């Protein structure tokens, strides 16, 4: 933790898991 150390990977993570979302709306639209 401190702002860079290792912490950024967790948060990354979270994000780049989340966009699933949106990443699919645009089928899972119709």
């Amino acid at each position: 933790h401190a702002e860079g150390t290792f912490t950024s990977d967790v948060s990354s993570y979270l994000e780049g898991q989340a966009a699933k979302e949106f990443i699919a709306w645009l089928v899972k639209g119709r």
